[PDB]
């Protein structure tokens, strides 16, 4: 309950309030999953938790922190927490290692030789080191993926944010990503995973919840959330979803 | 020799001879539609035009200055030169708006309201002001290469490039993006589009080159290249895309 912290958390868009009071208690080394249907909140969610998007009322704490707090750091935070999203990952006019090294260069002031260093450590670890010097059209749409994963690691965040990673992909596409992503759940790594791969919510979060109109509606447990749903939208929206 | 002007263009990675002897010499207002197999330095080419790669021989000159001058600029030419490229177009972590006044406000130094009031217009003449306010993955790939070009256009250019612009598009959403293209074409815009439909070719291009194993190898009005290819690689080509 330490890692990512929100309380009533509202949002307008003028008239249409996306968020309509969530609660939400993230742990460190917690692997929450996010799922539930179209216009649910889902990355309005992310966005508030990345900075990107400022909310109406409510509390969010991050790493101990409060986003609203007069004496806060808010580029502290923005650099501690990552995002992946569905798509534009990458500069396509930047080779797919100085995609990788731009933020730790620019924002955390490393030196070019220590950056590019852990930039071909991380491309290893996806399993694209040989395409360092490559730009990213020669990338298939798992390899872009791969190195917006390789991106968001370079700066160390804390947390992990994934707006539907592999959503836009091929399905031959798909367990590429999922597999890095379910190795960085491994090593401890605080994730918020929004997703329709029902497969990697069981098999890797801690808890998945569900979204609908604004709301979390109902949570838990993968098995208890996907075997036995409680609630008739939960049941619904899993009737329809893979 | 007005706008881009090449002359025995040579880049190479390592011992892989990417380009071997480009000319080619583009007018004010001239469209040209480059096609070719992968491999063939379409792309590198594009880069070379663009600033994004040094290249070992020969000469590239954009409206009369020589990208390897003693006393050019390479900046202010920089900004004179569009490109939208297959993929990665937008910044996914910012609104429609915000992506297209990015680069004027921070290159031109425009106050916020000048460079919305701009973004605005031409959202409105690429039929997607609607989406000012939207994250691109909200959008469908007709509208997120769209305001890719919004984006482009936003610098005020006087070349635009276009790599491969609709390739990754699903075919209904190739459409409205070439009407754009074509509405830039038809307004004087000097333009180098990298694309194997033909339709657009033959409608707006003024010349196609056609490129393989890093040579322009034959060249010429669209309907005499595309119905009556003079060389039996451009035959062999065309019979197996067309
Ligand atoms: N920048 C914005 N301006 C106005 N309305 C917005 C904006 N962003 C989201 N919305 C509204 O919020 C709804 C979209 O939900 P999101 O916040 O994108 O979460 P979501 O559940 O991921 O949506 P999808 O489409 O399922 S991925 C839409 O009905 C929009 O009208
Ligand atoms: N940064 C790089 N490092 C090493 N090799 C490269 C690099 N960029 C391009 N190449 C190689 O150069 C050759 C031609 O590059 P491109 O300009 O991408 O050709 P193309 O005609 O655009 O091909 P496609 O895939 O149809 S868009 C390819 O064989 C690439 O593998
Ligand atoms: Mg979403």
């Amino acid at each position: 309950l330490q890692m990512i912290d929100v309380h009533q958390l509202k949002k307008s868009f003028g008239s249409l309030e996306v968020l309509k009071g969530i609660n939400v208690h993230i742990r460190e080394g917690e692997v929450v999953v996010v799922i539930g249907p179209s216009g649910s909140g889902k990355s309005t969610f992310l966005r508030c938790l990345n900075l990107l998007e400022d909310f109406d009322e409510g509390e969010i704490i991050i790493d101990g922190i409060n986003l609203k707090a007069k004496d806060t750091n808010l580029n502290k935070v923005r650099e501690e927490v990552g995002m992946v999203f569905q798509r534009f990952n990458l500069f396509p006019h930047m080779t797919v290692l100085n995609n990788i090294t731009l933020a730790p260069m620019k924002v955390r002031k490393w030196p070019r030789e220590k950056a590019e260093a852990k930039a071909m450590e991380l491309l290893d670890k996806v399993g694209l080191k040989d395409k360092a010097h490559a730009y990213p059209d020669s990338l298939s749409g798992g390899q872009a993926q791969r190195v917006a994963i390789a991106r968001a690691l370079a700066m160390e965040p804390k947390i992990m944010l994934f707006d539907e990673p592999t959503s836009a992909l091929d399905p031959e596409m798909v367990g590429e990503v999922l597999s890095v992503m379910k190795q960085l759940a491994n090593e401890g790594m605080t994730m918020v995973v929004v997703t329709h791969e029902m497969g990697f919510a069981r098999e890797v979060g801690d808890r998945v919840l569900f979204m609908d109109g604004g709301y979390i509606i109902e949570e838990g447990k993968p098995e208890d959330l996907f075997d036995r749903p409680q609630h008739e939208r939960t049941k619904a929206f899993l009737s329809k979803v893979f």
